[PDB]
């Protein structure tokens, strides 16, 4: 069985066969479809031998040395450890080698045409809350590299009971407070305030302004998660304003330059690796659409246009529109002009569509969700959205888990 | 299984779906692979392609007879166990049947109730159904649907209605409107290698002028319907243009904008799907609405295999156009919407804009929830193409599945024509 897409714009077709490969559900059904549903629905030695199997099998093809000597070994010696240990352990290259496909295999993911430059931290040797703020401030500033920015994921001791989980309760790595007013109003980012009160409750000290950068909150081997201020100094943000509009800069708004998820979980050969920040750099949409002008968000469509004499009356003068334009021309301009690394949602778009070329040529297929690949503002005017996208689950991958707090049971009295 | 809930991630509303348990054909995907974003993800069709045998053609009948009689606080009453065993005669004697009038309009409206791509579903039930079933020939066509463009026009005050021509018999009788909409301009291939007027139509035009047409051959005409009866030979019929309500577009703040020389048409009307009701299929049924201000001024005048007409926008407003990163098309394409919104309101005549009607789509949903227990949606074809997470809807999940009387999609003709 093979399987075909579609450009609509092009007319050029790719003929899946990489589907096949695929194991875990999408959530659809024969009948019916979940592909807009946002979420849709620890293994024994007996399940996590054909798992490791898998993977190992994957690898050393991967590398051109499949059934080798050094395969065959690799695959006994891991059976010892999930007879014995009942888990293993990955090489250092596996675990590089899985990191990258994980990102590879992110269907939700336009960036992925630079997968194979992905930097791996090993930390599976960090044993506290100190160590993962160690590790986590060289991840910061290696990334960072002054403005120019560099893909790294951290990678921290695997899963092993579940009661012992590394985990980064940040969502990312940097990210605003906020704070809900006496009155209703919120105050900085009206996402984290949840987040922000933990935070608070634990010991922080707020600093109660709109862009305060979050203390990192991290858990250690399954303790009660500990807080740490990321050195200022580490933390590159970017004061946002327009080349047109001079009264841009006195809207305030600044953004942090280095977009890193904290939250997720990194599964390898059956072996789950519940911290795992990874990060690379920004799409412009994602700041300036989505972080800013989403209701539930930042929200400041209204302040631009009213600054801009928009007649705010009426939807049909299209002033959302056309204000949520000059607001995505301040982000991309200001991260120039500080040269901080940054993506358009064209030149993004433009890159995947080759990527998906390319990776249909040399993998056979490549795993995409149309629902997210599009960018949020100027859909069709961007060359995926007339791509037909075929979306299955391929291992390793990353993974949504729950929110640490709603599932951590308390040590301390 | 056994209820699934959508949620709206903007407001945190759940709706517990069940009526996608009535669903009876599939969508293209699998436990282990979506198809949400393929165009034609299926070939799950409810009956074979040419006439079909009792026991294939009865049970699509007794499923949507059985179904309207319940509509309507009935089932088992007299004139339901009547009407079944009418359907079997009819069929046990001419291997079809016909619709009641009644159950001619039902399926009609629930047809696009069903429609999972409309975002426009919220005035189903206000639909306009002419019965055109008596219909033989090119010409009788040709003035049922003038009458229909008339009376959905309604001097710019519009009115959804649709147009129902008889339903496929063998295959080979197909009535077929071979336009793709009753209105759209013409594609012409230019000598150099450009194109003039709409380059998703040129195929079409090349069809016209092969048949005959004499082409006018600018950028704006409109082009003639091509009429197929009974299986016979279609037939060129021009469309007089004091029924074809055009637009100029202006805009309110560039003067300069009504010289870029663009109109569209007020009627949207698709007229090559097919109405599917009971097993039956009516391969001719032209159906308008109203448009939705970015299906002209995003998709028709931006997309670059349609007028593409961005850049030559972009110059006026003197845009940074070295690079994309300064938004340059971004921006013009605001400016183009605006621009046709407004000329469709100066001109009285019928418009909504995407946050509406994107708006009107969520309540519709939650009265489909209230009163169905679901409502099917495409995501992908529901979310406007510019600014979407701006409007409601990016922001709510959406379950989709295919409920019946459909709407289907049907090979163009004149790839399945044997000409006389
Ligand atoms: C290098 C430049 C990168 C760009 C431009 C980029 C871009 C994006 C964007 C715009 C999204 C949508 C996220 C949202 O809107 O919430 C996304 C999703 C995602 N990206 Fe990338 N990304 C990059 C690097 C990476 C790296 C290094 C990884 C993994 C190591 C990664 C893995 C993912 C995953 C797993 C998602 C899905 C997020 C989710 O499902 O919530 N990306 N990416
Ligand atoms: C009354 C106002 C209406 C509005 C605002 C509206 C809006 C829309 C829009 C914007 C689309 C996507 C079109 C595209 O980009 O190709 C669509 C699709 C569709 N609409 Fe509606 N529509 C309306 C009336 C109707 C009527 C009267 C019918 C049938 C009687 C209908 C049936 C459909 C179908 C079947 C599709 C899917 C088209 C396809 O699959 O190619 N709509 N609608
Ligand atoms: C919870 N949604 C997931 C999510 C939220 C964000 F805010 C992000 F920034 C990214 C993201 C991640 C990477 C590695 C690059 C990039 N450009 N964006 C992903
Ligand atoms: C090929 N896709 C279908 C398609 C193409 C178009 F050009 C349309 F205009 C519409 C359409 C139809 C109706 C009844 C209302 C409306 N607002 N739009 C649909
Ligand atoms: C590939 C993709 O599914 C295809 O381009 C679809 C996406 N959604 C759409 N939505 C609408 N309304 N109209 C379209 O033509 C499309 N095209
Ligand atoms: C319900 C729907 O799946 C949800 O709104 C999705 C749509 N696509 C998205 N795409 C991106 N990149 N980010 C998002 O948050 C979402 N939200
Ligand atoms: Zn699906």
């Amino acid at each position: 069985r093979f399987l075909k897409v579609k450009n609509w714009e092009t007319e050029v077709v790719l003929t899946d066969t990489l589907h096949l490969k695929s194991t875990l559900e999408t959530g659809c059904t024969e009948y019916i479809c979940m592909g807009s549903i946002m979420h849709p629905s620890v293994a024994t030695k007996d399940q996590l031998f054909p798992l490791a199997k898998e993977f190992i099998d994957q690898y050393y093809s991967s590398i051109k040395r499949f059934g080798s000597k050094a395969h065959m070994e690799r695959l006994e010696e891991v059976n010892k450890e999930i007879d014995t240990t009942s888990t293993y352990q990955l090489k250092d290259t596996e675990l590089i080698y899985g990191a990258k496909h994980a990102w590879r295999n992110a269907s939700r993911c336009v960036g992925r045409i630079q997968w194979s430059k992905l930097q791996v931290f090993d930390a599976r040797d960090c044993t506290t809350a100190h160590g993962m703020f160690n590790y986590i401030c060289n991840h910061v500033k290696y990334a960072t590299n002054k403005g120019n920015l560099r893909s790294a994921i951290t990678i921290f001791p695997q899963r092993t009971d579940g009661k012992h989980d590394f985990r980064v309760w940040n969502s990312q790595l940097i990210r605003y407070a906020g704070y809900k007013q006496p009155d209703g109003s919120t105050l900085g980012d009206p996402a984290n305030v949840q987040f922000t009160e933990i935070c608070i409750q634990q010991g922080w000290k707020p600093p109660r302004g709109r862009f305060d950068v979050l203390p990192l909150l991290l858990q250690a081997n399954g303790n009660d998660p500990e807080l740490f201020q990321i050195p200022p100094e580490l933390v590159l943000e970017v004061p946002i304003r327009h080349p047109k509009f001079e009264w841009f800069k006195d809207l305030g708004l600044k953004w942090y330059g280095l977009p890193a998820v904290s939250n997720m979980l990194l599964e390898i050969g059956g072996l789950e690796f519940s911290a795992c920040p990874f990060s690379g750099w920004y799409m412009g949409t994602e700041i300036g659409v989505r972080d800013y002008c989403d209701n539930s968000r930042y929200n400041i469509l209204e302040e631009v246009a009213k600054k801009m004499n928009l007649d705010m009356r009426k939807t049909s003068s299209l002033w959302k529109d056309q204000a949520l334009v000059e607001i995505n021309i301040a982000v991309l301009y200001s991260f120039q002009s500080d040269k901080v690394t940054i993506v358009d949602h064209h030149s993004a778009t433009e890159s995947f569509i080759k990527h998906m070329e390319n990776e249909y040529r040399c993998r056979g297929g490549c795993p995409a969700d149309w629902v997210w690949i599009v960018p949020p503002m100027s859909g069709s005017i961007t060359p995926v959205f007339h791509q037909e996208m075929l979306n299955y689950r391929l291992t390793p991958s990353f993974e949504y888990q729950p929110d640490p707090w709603n599932t951590h049971v308390w040590k301390l009295v």
